[PDB]
Formats: C-alpha cells, structure tokens, sequence
C-alpha cells in the first residue's frame, strides 16, 4: 500500500533499520552505468569490460574505462535520497537506534553523502586489490597513476593509451610490486562471503527493511529482502522502476527516491 502514515508508524518504533539500495539512487545523481542501449563507452558496454577475462586479456583498456568512470564522479553528487539516508542514519545512531546500508552501488556516494554504517557488497570504485597480495587499498587519487593521466576518453574513435603493464597502478609494498585491479565484483565473480555474513547478522538483528531504487523481487536484492519479509518484518520499497502492481511488495512508493524518501525519514 501507499499509505505514508502506516509506514510512518513503523519507521517510529524500528530500533534496526536496513536499507538496501540499487541502482536507481545512483541513476538519479547522473551516473552513467553503461547497460541500457545507449550506455556505451567507446565501442564496449559494461559486460564486456567488467569481467576477470577482459582485464587479463587487456588491462590498458579496462584501467581506462574504470579511470574514465573514477574521474566522471567529481561532477556526480549525491541526491536528496543519499542525503536523507545519511541524515538519517546519525539522527537515530544519537537516539541509540541503529541504521545500515546494504548498497549494489560501487560510486561511493553514501559515503560521500555522510553515510558510516555501509556495506558494499560490489566493492568501489576507489579501492584497489592488488593481483598479487591481495591487499585491498583506498585510492581516490587523481589520476591514479601518470600512465592514465588524460586518458579514458568515451567517445569510441578515441585511441587506446595501450599502456605498458609495468606502468599500470602497481602495488605499493615494494616486495610485492603487484599489478592493480579496482576492487569491484566484476561480472561472474562471487560476492565476498566475510562481507555476506555481516550483512547476514544485520538483516537478522533488523526490525525493517527499506529498499530503495530496486525492487526486492531482483538480484541481488531478492538475496536479502524477502528473507525479512518471510520473518514478518515490514519491507518498505522506494522506486520508479514503475514496478507491476502485482507483485510490488508490503509498502511501495512510486516515485524518484529523491521525491519520496526524504519526507519518509524525516
Ligand atoms: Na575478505
Ligand atoms: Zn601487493
């Protein structure tokens, strides 16, 4: 149902609140995701060069295109959506109640927007994970390396910068000196399990659920949301994805999440 005042009710007595978020709520601050049909970078979209595959085969290009989409998120902000969260978030941590972010987004913008109690479950643009140790470093540098410096162009006659392996990002620890990957979850790689069974802990202690520019009937959010709502706790979804009035879940709210859920939060 639509009614606000029901889910008001909720939201004043929840001690525990999850919030997972999608890609709606990076769409609405402007961030290209290269899927839809006209979503390309140069010649490629998405699943062609977020894949371990590609990257073996040619890291020149795949540093480029994840340079390129590192670089584009200093003109993106977060949205009135990232904001209401994170004010959110703080209010009720001062109230001794709890909120977290289970985020699909790896554009860092809650985050940025001042949100603390997050779980990136695909990982982020600004970190790194070396080939070779394993360490997972942040990095927001600009470029992240010289090589790349002014390199990533998106339109497809744009030349390959063809960069030497050597001079990728490498990793630091000089007995190491390991070749950079950014710590995304690339398509066909499994998300990692320390992170899941937190998140785990964290929807069992919850005591509502908000879902937020997704719906709970698609991966991954179907991995965590009905698992709440099969306990009986409320589900409450925020989305424009213009879901089919059949199969929408307890609470919907039709509409940009920058619209809907700040006066939901307030
Ligand atoms: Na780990
Ligand atoms: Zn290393």
């Amino acid at each position: 149902s639509s009614d606000l005042t029901a889910f008001r009710e909720h939201f004043a007595k929840a001690k525990h609140i999850a919030i997972i978020t999608g890609a709606g709520v990076s769409a609405e601050s402007g961030v290209p995701t290269f899927r839809g049909p006209g979503g390309f970078w140069r010649k490629w979209q998405a699943q062609d060069l977020a894949t371990p595959e590609a990257f073996s085969r040619d890291p020149s290009l795949v540093w480029e295109f994840y340079h390129y989409r590192r670089e584009v998120m200093r003109s993106k902000m977060p949205n009135p959506a990232h904001l209401a969260i994170a004010e959110c978030e703080a209010r009720l941590g001062q109230q001794g109640r709890s909120v977290v972010i289970i985020t699909q987004n790896i554009d860092e913008l809650h985050h940025r927007a001042g949100s603390k109690h997050v779980y990136e479950i695909h990982g982020s643009l600004f970190k790194t994970r070396c080939m070779s140790c394993g360490e997972v470093k942040a990095n927001h540098k600009s470029p992240i390396c010289p090589a790349l410096d002014g390199k990533g162009a998106p339109d497809p006659n744009t030349k390959e910068a063809r960069i030497p392996v050597e001079l990728l990002p490498r990793c630091e620890r000089k007995s190491c000196n390991g070749l950079l990957r950014p710590h995304v979850v690339w398509f066909g790689e499994t998300l990692d399990s320390d992170i899941l069974t937190a998140v785990e802990r964290e929807l069992e202690k919850c005591d509502l659920c908000l879902v937020v520019g997704t719906s709970s009937i698609v991966y991954p959010a179907a991995m965590f949301a009905p698992q709440v709502a099969s306990r009986g706790v409320p589900v409450a979804e925020f989305n424009m994805e213009c879901t089919p009035a059949t199969q929408r879940f307890k609470y919907h709210f039709e509409g940009p999440c920058g619209s809907t859920l700040p006066p939901a939060l307030e």
